């Protein structure tokens, strides 16, 4: 009986043959292989099937971006994002090298290009062996180091060679023998692309996948290691049908120019020709504002690289371009439609939030539980997963370690929430009392439960001075290195202008007069609690409540207040609301220190302000309905970083839809809990009753649009 055509068999513990100390661990990809198709064709996948069904399974694999298979296959193998590990895209190019890069180039095995640590240098330096076939980062040697077993990229070879291949190397004496393994196949990638996603190619390729695997598993099961392997069953992308009539030229807009270079595809990037004599000399900024808002209903947008949405991670690398493009689902651009290959065939590299970019992910062995169905993850959590299966200690990377530890049967690593770096002091009444000028028209514990229900927010930042500020309706984390408010706690239950007050708490500042506020200026102050909380709550006017905020913003923060908070209110029964500003100037995604943040204090109306570049927003109630913020059993969590801009120009107010265009801005911005928490410098639900490792998979969590 083949392997496929046996049960289900509970492997609590290694069942090893001689020469085997411990199961080996085999990666195999299948390129293109959307998540949708294992969700609808599970019947026509019977091997597949049985490996969901014996393992620990996810719906929806969250692949990075741009999703494109060189950037992703390579971040699994490293845990790092696209940004840090070099390979943005499969065609690309680097202007301090002034070299381009592709597949099919003599640039493909420069080891120039690829940063960080792979999983078969990491066994290396740890004195394990590691036996590769086809894998993207394979055929390069990486900080000089080779995979003991390799093999250069030939497309030509056929597929049932390659695992016969693999089942080779696993005869080798124990000496000799890799513990690592990985296979790569380029379906269902290839017919995927020629035929679409909805095809009988990809049926009839699927199919052909389906039992190349199960080839796999009957050969594991001739050398008595089907019960002594762990199989990681892994994608790279997904695969979207794109369209004739839905792609984008930017020469309808530019005109048959040849000063610049457009990188095709659905995550399209620009550079000029004159390259790289004018790669910083071009004013991008020009270009993106003169393809802003051009249509009724634009497919695509014009993005600054630093404007991109913060979930995405994709700003801080010399090879993205400074100006990128996001565009619609089944949509592409392109400068001329003689330089894309084709326009209605199956494509992808689509934002990793969309429902078709999903990736597969099947965990099947004696190291993983049996019919075990886990929530979505990101592709770069896997590296450390692989550390773990192999005994490794993994190089830094991006993926919260111990994320995953819901999927082992014996988890390795058990994580720790993070030291608090801050300098914790306080501020009593000390400076009273100057005149602010504004004119208004007419036990402690307690409290502080109900504002920090699951315990307030630790300082990561070392070695920030930061400040705890009571009151009434909520409590804010005060800086005094920067006299503005880091964050702001409150609960919000289902059913509960000029003026302000010094907070005789913290020293004053000439920013906090309303003097310091024209009617002509775009900037002005926002408060991080709302005021029309609970008459009117009046502690919300405090002078320790207030943060630099353009009037274009307050459009957005307003609105998200007054109208969305509240129905949120009511369809979650209450929610707990953390919010505060983001100084990121460097664009890199986490915290900037003292010495950044100086020089980006620009000075504005004869007063120096550190103006926040984006605005965090945490939004957390019961997984149950029936409780209330104060007493959830689960959390529910979703978190914002929306970015402050002098402007709408993003947005497209442009016929003047408010209630429209807000929800669309607030959607497209979200992101990770952990994604604030690195922003920020600060950690969340530490008091929280839930263990780490599964607070780890809690603030990791994003939705999948569509
Ligand atoms: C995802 O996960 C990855 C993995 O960690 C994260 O990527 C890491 O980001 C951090 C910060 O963003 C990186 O640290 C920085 O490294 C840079 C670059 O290093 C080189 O820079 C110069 C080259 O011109 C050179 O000056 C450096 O030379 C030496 O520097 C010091 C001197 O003492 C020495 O200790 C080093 O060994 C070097 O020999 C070097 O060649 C560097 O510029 C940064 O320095 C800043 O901070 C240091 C203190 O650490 C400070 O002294 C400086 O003033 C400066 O402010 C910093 O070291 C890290 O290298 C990245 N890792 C990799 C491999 O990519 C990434 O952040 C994560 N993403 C997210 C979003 O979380
Ligand atoms: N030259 C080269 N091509 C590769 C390698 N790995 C995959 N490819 C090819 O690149 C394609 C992947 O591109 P994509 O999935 O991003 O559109 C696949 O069709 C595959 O044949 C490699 O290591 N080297
Ligand atoms: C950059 O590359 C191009 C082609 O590879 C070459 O013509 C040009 O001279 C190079 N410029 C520099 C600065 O080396
Ligand atoms: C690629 O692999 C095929 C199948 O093994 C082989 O016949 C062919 O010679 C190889 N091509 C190259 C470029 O060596
Ligand atoms: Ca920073
Ligand atoms: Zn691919
Ligand atoms: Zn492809």
């Amino acid at each position: 009986k083949s392997w496929v055509e046996e049960t289900c068999e509970s492997i609590d513990t290694p069942e090893c043959p001689a020469e085997f100390e411990s199961p080996p661990t085999l990666l195999f990809s299948l390129d293109g292989f959307r998540a949708e198709y294992l969700h609808t064709w599970g019947g026509l996948l019977p091997v597949i099937s049985k490996l969901k069904n014996c393992g620990t399974y996810t719906k929806n694999m969250r692949p990075m971006y741009p999703t494109k298979t060189f950037p992703n296959h390579y971040s699994i193998v490293t845990g790092l994002y696209p940004e840090s590990h070099g390979i943005i895209d499969n065609k690309m190019y680097d202007p301090k090298m002034n070299a381009s890069f592709s597949l099919k180039s003599k640039e493909k095995f420069n080891p120039l290009w690829y940063k960080g640590q792979p999983i078969w240098v990491t066994a290396n330096h740890q004195e394990v062996k590691s036996g590769t076939y086809f894998w993207p980062g394979s055929d390069v040697e990486i900080d000089g180091i080779l995979p003991d077993i390799y093999k250069v990229y030939n497309g030509s070879v056929p597929f049932e060679e390659r695992i016969l291949a693999v089942l080779e190397w696993l005869q080798l004496p124990s000496h000799e023998r890799p513990h690592f393994y990985t296979l790569y196949l380029e379906e269902p990638d290839s017919s995927g692309h020629s035929h679409g996603p909805v095809s009988s190619e990809v049926i009839k390729a699927l199919q052909k996948v389906d039992r190349l695997v199960g080839m796999l598993m009957d050969g594991l099961k001739d050398l008595g290691l089907d019960k002594c392997l762990n199989l990681i069953l892994i994608s790279d992308h997904g695969m979207e049908q794109g369209s004739c009539k839905k792609y984008v030229y930017l020469n309808k807009y530019l005109g048959d120019v040849n000063n610049v270079k457009v990188v095709y595809g659905p995550a399209a990037r620009l550079r000029p020709t004159d390259v790289p004599e004018t790669y910083y000399s071009f004013n991008y900024e020009a270009l993106a504002k003169n393809l802003s808002c051009r249509e009724p209903n634009q497919h695509f947008r014009p993005y600054l690289k630093p404007f991109l949405p913060k979930r995405l991670h994709f700003a801080k690398s010399d090879r993205i371009e400074p100006l990128t493009f996001y565009l619609d689902p089944q949509w592409q651009l392109a400068l001329n439609p003689s330089e894309r290959k084709y326009c209605g065939s199956g494509f992808h590299g689509s934002d990793n939030l969309f429902s078709n970019m999903q990736a597969l992910f099947i965990g099947y062995g004696p190291a993983f539980k049996h019919g075990a169905e886990v929530d979505s993850f990101e592709n770069i959590e896997v590296y450390n997963l692989m550390c773990d299966l192999l005994g490794l200690i993994p190089a830094p990377n991006n993926g919260s370690h111990g994320s995953l530890n819901h999927l082992l049967k014996k988890p390795i690593y058990n994580p720790s929430h993070p030291k608090e770096e801050g300098f914790l002091s306080q501020c009593p009444i000390k400076s009273t009392s100057n005149d602010l000028g504004c004119t208004c028209d007419p036990e402690d514990d307690d409290i502080y439960h109900m504002t920090v229900p699951y315990g307030r927010p630790r300082i990561l930042l070392k070695q920030h001075r930061v400040c705890l500020l009571q009151q009434q309706q909520f409590l804010t984390g005060y800086s005094l290195d920067l006299l503005m408010p880091l964050w702001a706690s409150y609960t919000f239950l289902s059913n509960d202008s000029n003026c302000l007050y010094q907070d005789l708490r913290i020293p004053l500042s000439p920013v906090h007069k309303c003097s310091y506020y024209k009617s002509n200026s775009k900037l002005s102050y926002g408060f991080l609690t709302p005021p029309r909380l609970n008459h009117i709550y009046s502690e919300a006017l405090l002078t320790s409540n207030i943060v630099p905020m353009y009037q274009s913003f307050q459009v957005i923060w307003h609105y998200l207040h007054d109208t969305l908070l509240q129905r949120y209110a009511h369809e979650r029964n209450g929610i707990n609301v953390v919010s505060g500003p983001v100084f990121d100037f460097d664009y890199d995604g986490r915290y900037d220190s003292l010495e950044i943040l100086k020089q980006n204090s620009r000075v504005i109306r004869s007063q120096e302000i550190l103006i926040p570049t984006h605005f965090f927003i945490v939004l957390t109630s019961c997984k149950q309905l029936s409780e209330t913020p104060l007493e959830c059993s689960a959390l529910e969590s979703s978190a914002y970083i929306l970015p402050h801009r002098p402007d709408n120009i993003e947005s497209c107010t442009h016929g003047k839809r408010e209630s429209s265009w807000v929800e669309e801005l607030l959607t497209l911005h979200r992101a990770r809990v952990t994604d604030v928490e690195l922003i920020t410098g600060l950690s969340f639900y530490q008091d929280r009753q839930e263990s780490v490792s599964e607070l780890l998979r809690l603030k990791t969590h994003l939705p999948i649009f569509s």
